[PDB]
């Protein structure tokens, strides 16, 4: 065809991701194999651009086939996380990587684009100490299966509560919730709420920042899934949840782990928290 496959990165919800060249360019890109309303909408992506989105390149509509072609980054957070896991991943650098991620997310909802499914393989690295949001706007587009392509299981990791007690139309709320659990998780070295099902997950959120009631979320008794037989677990303190955590970083998760949606802090408020005034852009030190 043209492209020349280097390899294959990973698989995911939707399909398969090749490494591969542009034979005509000689551009190195990411190519998504996937498997209509959704062509509109996810042409549309190509629009989007910001430099803390990876670029959406071009859209391939052939033979009851969806190819993405995307902007190749060279690594994922979840693989940094990992390979940074003895020592951690320097607060400087955590600093860093939660302002741009949040620069990005205010670019998008500004735009009225929800990510939907914002998780550590969901964000791409580079030498330069950049960090990009990956797949964003593609869960409004082909919805979220329960399963993935290749049989693996969905990631319940990030889910905001609102979403898991079935509120239909939820908000751009459900991304600072991920991006705090992402945070929260680069500082601790483990993940908050690694949940192995909904419920799992849901009580696990519970267990953790209490049970929430309608003196703390209005409304939300009479959420869709809501059951009235919910445990009633009390809260814990942020200092127990993220220790390490100077009270600046606390205060910022807190506010991104509100219950209540609407007052969950927005992307554009939480980049003039105090937490990032002494923001820098420190290089990783990335093997490749
Ligand atoms: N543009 C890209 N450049 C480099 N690697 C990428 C790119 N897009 C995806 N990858 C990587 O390829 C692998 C497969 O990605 P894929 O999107 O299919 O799965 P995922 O991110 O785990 O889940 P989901 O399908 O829900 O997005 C992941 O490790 C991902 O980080
Ligand atoms: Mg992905």
């Amino acid at each position: 065809e043209n492209f020349q496959k280097v390899e294959k990165i990973g698989e995911g919800t939707y399909g398969v991701v090749y490494k591969a060249r542009n034979k005509l360019t000689g551009e190195v890109v990411a190519l998504k194999k996937i498997r209509s309303t959704a062509i509109r909408e996810i042409s549309l992506l190509k629009e989007l651009n910001h430099p803390n989105i990876v670029k959406l390149l071009d859209v391939i509509h052939t033979e009851n086939k969806l190819y993405l072609v995307f902007e190749f980054l060279h690594q994922d957070l979840k693989k940094f996380m990992d390979a940074s896991a003895l020592t951690g991943i320097p607060l400087p650098l955590i600093k860093s990587y939660l302002f741009q991620l949040l620069q990005g997310l205010a670019f998008c909802h500004s735009h009225r684009v929800l990510h939907r499914d914002l998780k550590p393989q969901n964000l791409l690295i580079n030498t330069e100490g950049a960090i990009k949001l990956a797949d964003f706007g593609l869960a409004r587009a082909f919805g979220v299966p329960v399963r993935t392509y290749t049989h693996e299981v969905v990631t319940l990791w990030y889910r905001a509560p609102e979403i898991l007690l079935g509120c239909k139309y939820y908000s751009t709320a459900v991304d600072i919730w991920s991006l705090g659990c992402i945070f929260a998780e680069m500082v601790t070295r483990r993940a908050l709420f690694p949940g192995d099902s909904e419920i799992d997950q849901l009580f696990r959120i519970f267990r953790t920042l209490g049970t929430p009631d309608e003196v703390v979320w209005p409304g939300v008794t009479s959420m869709p899934d809501y059951k009235p037989s919910f445990p009633k677990w009390a809260r814990q303190d942020f200092s127990k949840v993220v220790p390490p955590l100077d009270e600046d970083g606390r205060s910022l998760l807190s506010q991104m782990l509100h219950y209540d949606p609407n007052k969950r802090i927005s992307a554009k408020a939480a980049l003039a928290h105090p937490f990032f005034q002494d923001v820098t852009k420190p290089v990783p030190h990335l093997r490749l």
